[PDB]
């Protein structure tokens, strides 16, 4: 049977077999639960220090680049810069907040982003009732649950020297989710995307974002870069 010619859905080429993600969901420790119901339902003054939280995380996780080294020098051999990008997308209302720091394993995920108790939970849900300032919140040690002030969900990607590539999300509401990641390689680091709620659009804006970045995080210690993805015309 001679051709001289293929249609293009003649000659696409079978899918690679279906990968398998195994999903774990998790009920979030219960003062965790119930300062994120807080920070979600209350109105505050000054939500745009979420955004120093999560620089700040960024920031640490980068540190322990260059001290990891110090026990693992085989770290000095990555080609990758030690940076933070900053990526809004208007098309999909989403912040995300992209590092190459040490990333996190799948029981860091778990642990750290959810089922153990920090000791000023309750501490500073007190001060929160007796009228605090939102900014508070890094000192008490719960400062990644700033997201919160912003999003409506939160997708964290990431990948550890030591692990695979992991993905947490929650929509608060009193669980997460941790499943194995099989999409687009993120390379070591971490990704913290923020879907931002409606009324909260401001933080997709080149000048909104230089503003808080100028105002709240000028020590970051590594370069950070702001994408701005081109207008249409
Ligand atoms: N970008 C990132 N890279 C690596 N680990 C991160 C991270 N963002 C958050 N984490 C993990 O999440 C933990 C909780 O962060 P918080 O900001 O809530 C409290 P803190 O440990 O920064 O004082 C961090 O200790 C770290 O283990
Ligand atoms: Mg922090
Ligand atoms: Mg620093």
């Amino acid at each position: 049977v001679p051709r001289g010619s293929h249609m293009p859905e003649e000659t696409q080429t079978q899918d690679q077999p279906m990968e398998e993600e195994e999903v774990e969901t998790f009920a979030f420790q219960a003062e965790i639960a119930q300062l994120m119901s807080l920070i979600i339902n209350t109105f505050y003054s000054n939500k745009e220090i979420f955004l120093r939280e999560l620089i700040s995380n960024s920031s640490d996780a980068l540190d322990k680049i260059r001290y990891e080294s110090l026990t693992d020098p085989s770290k000095l051999d990555s080609g990758k810069e030690l940076h933070i990008n900053l990526i809004p997308n208007k098309q999909d209302r989403t912040l995300t907040i992209v590092d190459t720091g040490i990333g996190m394993t799948k029981a860091d995920l778990i642990n750290n982003l959810g089922t153990i108790a920090r000791s000023g939970t309750k501490a500073f849900m007190e001060a929160l009732q007796a009228g605090a300032d939102i900014s508070m919140i890094g000192q008490f040690g719960v400062g990644f649950y700033s997201a919160y002030l912003v999003a409506e969900k939160v997708t964290v990607i990431t990948k550890h020297n030591d692990d695979e590539q992991y993905a947490w999300e929650s929509s608060a509401g009193g669980s997460f989710t941790v499943r194995t990641d099989t999409g687009e390689p993120m390379g070591r680091g971490t990704k913290v995307i923020l879907h931002l709620k409606e009324d909260q659009t401001e933080y997709l804006e080149e000048r909104r974002i230089k503003e808080i970045v100028k105002k709240h995080s000028q020590f970051i210690g590594y370069p950070i870069t702001l994408f701005v993805e081109k207008e249409r015309d």
